[PDB]
């Protein structure tokens, strides 16, 4: 809410804050993270999919998955299983089981 | 006449005071005129949500009507509805999703 | 002659003779014969995503658009900047979808 | 020649070599332009379309017309006309021919 | 892991880990960068001549070994570039992907 941090992730620079990564929840990767290494615009540096980011930092922010048509629901189960976030591994899942 | 330059989840958008306080008044956006988010390296005012579901809401503040494209999950444009507080633009949805 | 437009907080670049020469008629022409930002780039407060099919039928003359986007973005555009050809090209787009 | 140039089309930057837009097209406009105005990135200045100008120039790198799907392949041909690549104007063409 | 890259591709620019350019095909043309590549613009990416909308899916399966792209982007492209800077398996892979819609 009052600490800001910048992601650059795959060459994709996000902006949030540090309270959006921590809470809900603060058992994922990301959430260990800000509590390393600094590019050119002191953001920090995460080596996945931008596009299939956006999901992930999204449902941080409102608890809730939300994505455009089309869009392989397999890239967002990735990256949410490299970050960690198990409930949003589970709404993916049932969300795989009928598409 | 006043410009402003937002900054959405990383994402910039540059309108004018004029949109963002009038149609309407009574959301939390309008209401962020007067709050500590002032402050990145290009002046622009952080707001921590999603930039791709924000360009309908500032449309919507443009020319007051709701337009998107095809296979747009307006979900999305729902929530910013609520976090920002346009009821219209809530009710417009709404009424949109009843039938889709 | 070269020109840059803030378009909702996209830039576009395009010749003032574009923006002149086929619409004459309109707000488009009549800013730009002679307010900025730092880039020296014109402000226009609208729409990026529905203007860069107007920019091109300012450029060739003609409505080219992908699969899938709303013609009324386009079409609520056209009437704010007020390039009445391409209004009408919209309408009768709009009359069979 | 084989230097890295960088253009500015319609605002968007694109990079690339002046062997790309010379070769496999010497009786176009574009190789006509690049043998000897810019902005202040040097970035030399092209007043079309980017959105369209990206299969162009891949065309140019590897001589083959590849698109997404719902990609509207006439603005590839109004560009494919303005620089005057006749070969994937053909192309376009018998591609429109049946869609 | 360690050692952080920029690619500025066809313009865009994507940033990676050597680790990731070098391992899980260290003998395709992009393990050129298991030495250091000295052709850098003025912000220090190395430059590459391709597009760079059909090269996200190439560093993503770079990244996890999967091939993942939305629906209606159009495989070709994704194989050109593919044969290109020589990952076979993805080449396989993605050929075995084409000849069944």
């Amino acid at each position: 809410n009052a600490d800001w941090l910048t992601l650059n992730v795959g060459g994709r620079y996000f902006t949030t804050t540090r309270s959006t990564l921590v809470n809900k929840e603060p058992d994922s990767m990301l959430a260990h993270m800000f509590k390393n290494k600094q590019d050119h615009r002191g953001a920090f540096l995460i080596d996945r999919s931008p596009e299939y980011f956006e999901p992930i930092l999204n449902y941080l922010r409102h608890g809730q998955l939300i994505v455009n048509d089309g869009i392989n629901l397999l890239g967002v189960l990735e990256e949410a299983r490299f970050f960690g976030i198990d409930s949003l591994i589970e709404h993916l899942e049932v969300a795989i089981k009928n598409s």
